[PDB]
């Protein structure tokens, strides 16, 4: 168990090591993050927010959000993809990334996007959704969707 973003996450299954791995923000800054491997699942509990994550190496497998209203979902929404580390996140910052406690570079790359995700969400990617029991589909511009949804994000109740 650990927190990031004031999210409470717990690993149900899987696991990870650490390699440090440089990249290139859109912003054409490098940076060296700490890159999880592995295959996980975790839940992720929030004051406002819940949700159950899938991941692997540089990729969220899967989302599902429940939260209270859409701002509380948006912020689970952030935090995942950000957790996730996923190129198209790292290649949605604008904007050079300063300092610094208190700051690793996720927690960086998290309060850049806090800010302000518009960018984050219109290159994350869209898929088409089937109908599932309790599952709906959110997306970029944060409104339901029944016939689409954010690659691998749904939103339950």
């Amino acid at each position: 168990s650990f927190s990031f973003g004031g999210f409470t996450f717990k690993r149900t299954s899987g696991s990870s090591v650490k390699k440090e791995e440089e990249v290139l923000t859109g912003n054409l800054q490098t940076l060296k993050i700490r890159v999880h491997e592995g295959y996980e699942e975790f839940t992720m509990v929030g004051r406002r927010a819940t949700a159950i994550l899938r991941k692997a190496t540089r990729r969220l497998i899967q989302l599902i959000v429940s939260g209270r209203d859409e701002q509380s979902i948006a912020e689970a929404i952030i935090v995942a993809m950000v957790f996730s580390q996923e190129d198209c996140m790292i290649k949605a910052v604008r904007g050079d990334l300063n300092f610094g406690s208190g700051l690793n570079p996720m927690h960086q790359l998290l309060r850049h996007f806090q800010k302000d995700a518009k960018v984050l969400f219109q290159n994350w990617g869209i898929e088409s959704i089937d109908n599932v029991m309790g599952m709906i589909g959110i997306l970029p511009d944060m409104t339901p969707s029944t016939e689409m949804s954010l690659r691998g994000i749904r939103v339950s109740k």
